[PDB]
């Protein structure tokens, strides 16, 4: 369902998608120039700036889940070091 809700978001779209919150991708034009379209897609990749909260902003999951992931891995590290000190 995660892959389904993502693919339903990335393909269906009419002239504007806005996959990342900053950039919108328009549909290809009538001129049918493939080199011009290649240059347009490369220019659209060059203009972008990766935000700091990209892990929570570009991916639609909330940032509290990110904080939960950091808390769990921090807990695993703190527990293993505490266990190693207690063993010696």
């Amino acid at each position: 369902e995660v892959v389904a809700k993502l693919c339903a978001h990335v393909f269906c779209g009419s002239d504007n998608l806005q996959i990342v919150p900053g950039v919108r991708i328009p549909q290809p034009l009538l001129q049918q120039s493939e080199e011009e379209e290649r240059a347009r897609l490369t220019a659209i990749l060059s203009n972008t700036i990766e935000p700091a909260d990209s892990l929570s902003s570009w991916l639609q999951l909330p940032r509290e889940s990110i904080l939960d992931y950091e808390r769990l891995q921090a807990k695993e590290v703190a527990s293993s070091t505490e266990q190693l000190l207690q063993e010696m």
